[PDB]
């Protein structure tokens, strides 16, 4: 193939043009997102049963739905929570590769058949099935700076005017309203209700009767009379529209002739559907829209479109309404992608500079400057073809593959240059000879790097999905680089390079270039002499190689493991957890202290604080809250002390002094779609119907036992809420019957007054809005207020609740958990420093085995993935190693020579490990992919060295030592210049400290160390391996 | 609703097939707007209110 | 077993192995449907089947 395209440079140029056009089309049409789909597909069912405790929701909703989640394909597991707020939340997790649309449709279809079995109130509120495996692209908050609009007003305005147009913006996949539309609130007064001889049941009945849509008919409708000429539709009673209309609702007319309206026994207003959650932006009332990106959409373009739509909206807003962006991580994505692109461009420029320094030829330097961009564009085309997107993983994989790309280009051009400078042949004949020398090596290298990189695509789980991005990117880049080195680079060398004299290698030049040429010639002579001396005493260096291998193993075992570096994305979170029974006001006060601290003690770093009172993480209630702190631009936060880690540490230290509250500040995970660390998530299952109390006792026993092992298990805690006091109303139905009070009336009165009851809809400004009846807040606060509520009897006489019911205080769970349809309790923990996750999981299994009868356990979350993909690596790499050996044996036509090449892995691995250890970095994904890239480059260099040596030994009569020395002399320059180019290209990643510096350092430090030690060691260890192998096996 | 727009009550069986049952006014009593006064509703005391 | 289960005289008892593929059934068997396509009724369909 190289000879074919040397006579046909225009055909090679046509192929290159096709590749570039395909790459450009892909670049214009590729999606862009921070990360790809990593989490396994999950479908989440949400239902609300207002006014209900955890047990009521669990027994009436959660269990009924869970007993019908059958016949759904590809389900890994299922979990559910039932909260004291009246909400059930069921998550069904499916294996990776499952079609999320099909999983969702199956789940909702099974729920549609389960729907008739649920309470009528749950059916009225609706059960929603969504995809919870994704996260918010953006959060657009709406605030009022005048105080004229409360939170409900802002929420209703956003719902009516903003949600539709934002949803219609291009690329927007989903919009969730941080709030709700208006609701007709009927705040009942029990005293007035008793005065006018009424109860909440009467109010609901009247509202339902006098606010409804009635089908009337049609004038002159078919079948008509034989002479009808007019046909018109008849309109009749329609839904109410104004608070005044609801106030005029008639409940009863008294005997004396007075009229009792709804306004007489209650206040009528436009409130919110729910009041559980209060959102504030820097202390001001706020609503919001959470925008999820559509599938296949460009995140940057979608964010820009959203901002443009909001800017268009701005003029029409009511005075004092403003738009803010509390959670804007798109700037982080933009700066990260820009840094990667800049790294690629600077790498190409550095390749040009190194080529000019070493070869002092302008056209030779131009040749790689054409070759590498063609390969990159082809790689973009290949990513687009297989439905990949431009994300952090793929872009960093491209950064890593730059080393192999530049190595291929440098190898081809430098070999042609050397053939010209030694044999004195013209460019065309020299290119023919060079490619005849190196083409088989290039093909074998392509196969070997395929063997090295493909196995990562076959890892399982979220980690496997992460690794597949790098695998596909690097494999495509390597294959395209080899194809270019076989097609275009020979043609460019044959057509562009100028002739060089037989004996000219830059000695006669003057100045810095002449000095550099003389110095490099002397260094080559010295290195050749040193290698020749080394080959006389190979045993000592074999012992040294064993020492290096032992040190490599030591460093590998002593290096901690991780998944992804934690990044300073310009935002972080602060959870507030108050003691059981804390009300909304106490949590609001604590959140106010947190906001004050962030806006005063960190005013130079924090831009805004979005405090949400009503739900934290792992729960939702009046005692929980979460604040999303946004930081200023990184340019305005210089130094380590002003980054997210330092700010979070200082904030946690400051908040530790807060009393009667656990306030904890922390940073986002690398991929927010997964909450993952070097820890375990553990489920304790009630396998025999023991009950909640026995399961709590078993959990306490397990927690104590785990705490008795501080050396292996750290911070083993429950992921749930402890039992809290509850107010039990024990109704004596015998008394109710004796007093002529229907228990249905008693229960309806209690629920409507204290829990709130949804009655029906009404049309406000052309939109359906719910009508809620609830007791006015004054009369449903304390237990004594129970005495303010009366119920009519069959005799017409009111009876108080104290007359037919007693009260007391008990203990109950505010949050009931189920796993795989059985009662469960979740425990989070992490292995102690120096201990692997597997050891902690084994110890937890052992401790669980000593638990009461009928208590089982399971692993869920990341622990499930660990338990599936536990031993898959070493097998996948034993297959890779075998395939590499087979490819090398095919290439060299020898069963023993492959070992001389294969013995080079530790040379780069040791350097990568040392660089990671000194810098303190962990054994994370980026480090592992960089390690594989270093191994690939080292193997490529060793393959070329051994190929040259064996070619000299076979095609010429040169001996083993002479051939080895000549081969290393020939290969020294390309190795050194490629290593220099790649090291200088990755310097910015190593030294970076700004946005995205975590991933940059993780990628760059290992690459730097591995490349440095590989270049230093291989150049005199590969000859030793080759000589030893040929002596022992010949 | 039943008089002017028709009300579907329940199902019956015609020649072995399930079919609908509709109650509706005769055409002559639901053609003109003046026919509304021809329709009465029973009161709790038994009197027919137009 | 089938031969033995003929003196019972109380029920039809029939022991049988499964085919290689359950759905395919016996290579010489046929399944036939007599449809009531005119609303005849159950009794007339029974008479036709008889
Ligand atoms: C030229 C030829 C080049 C071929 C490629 C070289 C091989 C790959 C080099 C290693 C790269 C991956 C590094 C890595 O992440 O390894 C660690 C990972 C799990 O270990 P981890 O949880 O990180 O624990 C660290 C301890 N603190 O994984 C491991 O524990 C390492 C897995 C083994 C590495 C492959 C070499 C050994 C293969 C033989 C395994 C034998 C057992 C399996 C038998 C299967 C039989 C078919
Ligand atoms: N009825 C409404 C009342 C208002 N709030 C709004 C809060 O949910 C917004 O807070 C956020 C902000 C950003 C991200 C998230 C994430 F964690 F969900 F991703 C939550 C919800 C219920």
């Amino acid at each position: 193939m190289p000879n074919f395209f040397i006579d046909r440079p225009i055909f090679a140029w046509v192929i290159a043009i096709i590749i570039m056009l395909a790459g450009g089309l892909a670049i214009l049409k590729l999606p862009v997102a921070q990360y790809p789909t990593i989490a396994p597909p999950a479908v989440t069912i949400s239902a609300s049963y207002p006014g209900a405790d955890a047990k009521t929701v669990q027994d009436t909703v959660t269990q009924v739905i869970e007993q019908n989640m059958n016949g759904i394909d590809n389900l890994m597991y299922m979990s559910s929570n039932s909260d004291s707020t009246g909400t059930v939340q069921i998550t069904l997790t499916f294996e990776s590769g499952t079609d999320a649309d099909i999983a969702q449709v199956q789940v909702q279809n099974k729920l549609q058949l389960a729907m008739p079995l649920l309470p009528q109130e749950v059916q009225q509120q609706g059960v929603s099935v969504e995809k919870s495996s994704s996260s918010f692209l953006m959060v657009v908050g709406v605030i009022n700076t005048d105080g004229t609009m409360t939170q409900e007003d802002i929420s209703d305005y956003v719902a009516a005017n903003m949600k539709d147009a934002i949803s219609r913006t291009s690329g927007v996949g989903d919009v969730q309203l941080f709030g709700s539309q208006y609701a007709m609130r009927i705040w009942m007064n029990p005293n007035e209700l008793n005065k006018f001889q009424l109860t909440p049941v009467d109010v609901i009945t009247a509202i339902k009767a006098q606010n409804a849509q009635v089908a009337a008919g049609q004038l002159g409708g078919t079948p008509p009379v034989k002479g009808q000429q007019l046909n018109a539709s008849i309109i009749a009673q329609t839904r109410l529209t104004s608070t005044e209309e609801f106030g005029k609702i008639l409940l009863k007319v008294n005997q004396d002739g007075s009229r009792v309206l709804l306004r007489d026994v209650a206040k009528i207003e436009l409130g919110g559907e729910n009041y559980d959650i209060i959102a504030e932006f820097n202390g001001q009332p706020a609503s919001g829209l959470g925008i999820k990106l559509a599938t296949g959409a460009n995140a940057l373009d979608t964010a820009a479109a959203i901002r443009a739509e909001l800017a268009k909206m701005e003029p029409f807003f009511p005075s004092g309404l403003k738009i803010v962006y509390p959670y804007d991580t798109t700037p982080f994505v933009k700066i990260s992608i820009h840094e990667v692109v800049k790294t690629l461009v600077e790498a190409i420029i550095l390749v040009f500079l190194v080529m000019y320094l070493f070869l002092q030829n302008f056209r030779a330097t131009l040749i790689p400057t054409i070759a590498v961009p063609v390969v990159l564009l082809g790689t973009f085309a290949v990513l687009a073809a297989f439905g990949f997107s431009i994300n952090t993983l793929t872009m960093f994989g491209m950064v890593l593959a730059i080393g192999l790309l530049v190595d291929d280009a440098i190898v081809v051009v430098e070999n042609v240059e050397r053939v010209m400078a030694e044999e004195g042949l013209p460019p065309k004949e020299a290119t023919r000879k060079s490619m005849g020398q190196i083409q088989g090596a290039l093909v074998g290298i392509a196969m070997v790097l395929s063997a090295v990189f493909v196995p990562m695509a076959f890892f399982g789980g979220s980690t496997g999905a992460i690794y597949r991005q790098f695998s596909i990117t690097i494999v495509s880049a390597m294959a395209l680089s080899v194809l270019v080195a076989l097609i275009l680079t020979p043609a460019l060398c044959a057509t562009m390079l100028k002739p060089i004299a037989k004996g000219d290698h830059g000695e006669g030049k003057k100045g810095f270039f002449g000095w550099f040429n003389r110095m490099f010639e002397k260094s080559t002579h010295h290195y050749t002499d040193s290698v020749g001396g080394i080959l006389r005493s190979t045993g000592r260096y074999l012992v040294l190689y064993l020492i290096i291998v032992v040190g490599m193993a030591y460093l590998f075992v002593r290096l901690p493991s991780s998944f992804l570096p934690d990044e300073d994305q310009g935002v972080f979170m602060t959870m507030v957890q108050l003691p059981a029974g804390a009300t909304q006001e106490r949590t609001q006060k604590v959140l106010n202290e947190v906001t004050h601290y962030y806006l005063t003690k960190e005013k130079n770093n924090v831009e805004s604080v979005f405090a949400v009172n009503g739900f934290g993480f792992a729960g939702r209630g009046q005692n929980t809250g979460i604040a999303f702190v946004s930081l200023k631009d990184w340019a305005d936060r210089p130094g380590e002390e002003n980054k997210v880690e330092a700010i979070t540490m200082r904030a946690t230290r400051a908040f530790s002094q807060i009393k009667d509250a656990m306030v904890f500040a922390f940073n986002l995970p690398a991929i927010v779609e997964l909450g993952t660390a070097t820890g375990f998530d553990f489920e304790l299952i009630d396998q025999a119907g023991l009950g909640h109390e026995k399961l709590t006792q078993a959990r306490n026993q397990l927690l104590a036992e785990a705490a008795k092992h501080p050396d292996m298990l750290t911070s083993v805690r429950p992921n749930g809420l402890e039992d809290t006091p509850q107010f039990k109303i024990d109704i004596d139905q015998e008394k109710a019957q004796a007093l002529g009070v229907s228990i249905n009336d008693i229960n309806t009165t209690l629920g409507a007054a204290w829990g709130g009851s949804y009655v029906n809809d009404f049309i406000d400004r052309g939109r359906v809005k719910k009508v809620y009846v609830m007791s006015e807040a004054k009369y449903r606060m304390l237990p004594d207020d129970i005495g303010d509520w009366y119920v009519r009897a069959a005799d017409g006489q009111m009876v108080p609740f104290s007359a037919f019911s007693s009260s007391r205080w008990e203990y109950g769970s505010p949050r009931l958990e189920r796993y795989n349809g059985l009662p469960s309790m979740e425990i989070l923990g992490q292995a102690a420093p120096g201990k692997s996750t597997g050891e902690a999981m084994e110890l937890m299994e052992q401790l669980a085995s000593k638990l009461p009868t009928g208590v089982g356990y399971d692993w869920t979350g990341m622990s499930y993935q660990e338990r599936l993909s536990g031993n898959q690596a070493p097998s996948l790499y034993a297959i890779s190693l075998i395939v590499v050996f087979l490819c090398l044996a095919a290439l060299y036509e020898s069963w023993s020579i492959p070992f001389s090449v294969m013995l080079v892995v530790p040379l780069g691995v040791i350097g990568a490990l040392l660089a990671a250890t000194f810098r303190g970095l962990t054994n994370d994904v980026y480090f592992q992919v960089g390690l594989l890239t270093t191994i690939g480059l080292s193997a490529k260099n060793a393959i070329l060295i051994v190929e040259f040596a064996k070619d000299l030994m076979d095609k010429e009569g040169k001996g083993l030592i002479e051939a080895t020395l000549d081969a290393v002399r020939m290969r020294l320059r390309p190795i050194l210049m490629t290593s220099l180019a790649f090291i200088l290209g990755v310097m910015p990643l190593v030294i970076s400290t700004g946005a995205g510096s975590g991933a940059q350092n993780a990628v760059g430090t290992g690459v730097m160390g591995g490349m440095v030690t590989a270049t230093v060691l291989a150049i005199f260890f590969v000859p030793v391996f080759f000589v030893v192998v040929r002596r022992r096996f010949s």
